[PDB]
C-alpha cells in the first residue's frame, strides 16, 4: 500500500479550493465595506463644514452606533486571525515539512 497518500491527494485538493473560496469571499466583503465607509467618511467631512436640526442629531447617533457595530465585528475578526496564526494545527506544517524533507533526502 501507499499509506494515506491516496486519500490525502483529494483532501488537499478539497482544502486548497475551499481555502481559496474563503479568501476571495472574505477579501471582497472587507473591500466592499471599506469602500462604503470611505464614501461615508467623505460625506461626513463635507457636512462638518455646514454651519443642524434634530434629524441631523439622530443620524449622528446612528453613525456612532454603526461605528461601534462595525468596530466590534472587525476587532473580533482580528482576534480570530491572530488565533489562526498561533493555532496548534496550523503550526504543524513546519514539523511535517522537516520530517518530509529529511525522508526525501534519502531518496536522492
Amino acid at each position: 500500500a501507499t499509506g494515506a497518500i491516496s486519500n490525502l491527494i483529494p483532501k488537499l485538493g478539497e482544502l486548497l479550493t475551499e481555502e481559496f473560496k474563503l479568501h476571495k469571499g472574505v477579501k471582497k466583503n472587507i473591500e466592499d465595506l471599506g469602500k462604503e465607509l470611505e464614501s461615508m467618511n467623505a460625506a461626513l467631512i463635507k457636512i462638518g463644514e455646514v454651519p443642524l436640526d434634530s434629524q441631523d442629531k439622530l443620524w449622528a447617533d446612528e453613525v456612532r452606533e454603526l461605528s461601534y457595530v462595525i468596530e466590534d465585528v472587525v476587532d473580533k475578526f482580528l482576534v480570530q486571525v491572530d488565533g489562526i496564526k498561533s493555532d496548534d494545527n496550523n503550526n504543524k506544517f513546519k514539523g511535517l515539512m522537516k520530517r518530509t524533507t529529511e525522508l526525501l533526502k534519502k531518496v536522492k
